[PDB]
């Protein structure tokens, strides 16, 4: 599924991602834009053989099982394919674990480089939330 901007904002808010670990909703929407262009089916292969999955490009090194990242963990205890569903519950629940792990949203490269230090509120501007 390719979410609309406000549609995704509403879903993320409903799932309690807004202000989670102190990160306002616009941060998450911005991150999703640049990680996946709001596409739940986004995947990207990393140099090391792991793969990033879903609207927040969660990696199989640590967070999900895809059966093709030897020696990896599955800390969210899900198949990586669960992160590709039209329903963002699994991605959101896993993202909460990630952003709690010490590094905050710096875990998302695209967030650090394209969202951090910017007007992130712009990403939820115009939405009825
Ligand atoms: C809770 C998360 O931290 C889990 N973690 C996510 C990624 N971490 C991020 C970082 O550690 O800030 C980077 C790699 N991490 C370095 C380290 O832990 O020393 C080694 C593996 N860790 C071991 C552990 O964490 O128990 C498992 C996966
Ligand atoms: C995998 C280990 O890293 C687990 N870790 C014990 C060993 N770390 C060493 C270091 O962080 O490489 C001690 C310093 N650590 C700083 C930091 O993580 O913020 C304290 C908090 N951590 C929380 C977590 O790691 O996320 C406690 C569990
Ligand atoms: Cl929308
Ligand atoms: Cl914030
Ligand atoms: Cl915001
Ligand atoms: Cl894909
Ligand atoms: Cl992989
Ligand atoms: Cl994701
Ligand atoms: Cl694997
Ligand atoms: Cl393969
Ligand atoms: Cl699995
Ligand atoms: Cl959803
Ligand atoms: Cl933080
Ligand atoms: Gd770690
Ligand atoms: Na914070
Ligand atoms: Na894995
Ligand atoms: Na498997
Ligand atoms: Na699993
Ligand atoms: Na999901």
């Amino acid at each position: 599924k390719v979410f609309g901007r406000c549609e995704l904002a509403a879903a993320m808010k409903r799932h309690g991602l807004d202000n989670y670990r102190g990160y306002s909703l616009g941060n998450w929407v911005c991150a999703a834009k640049f990680e996946s262009n709001f596409n739940t089916q986004a995947t990207n292969r990393n140099t090391d053989g792991s793969t990033d999955y879903g609207i927040l490009q969660i990696n199989s090194r640590w967070w999900c099982n895809d059966g093709r990242t030897p020696g990896s963990r599955n800390l969210c205890n899900i198949p990586c394919s669960a992160l590709l569903s039209s329903d963002i519950t699994a991605s959101v629940n896993c993202a909460k674990k990630i952003v709690s792990d010490g590094n905050g949203m710096n875990a998302w490269v695209a967030w650090r480089n394209r969202c951090k230090g910017t007007d992130v509120q712009a990403w939820i501007r115009g939405c009825r939330l």
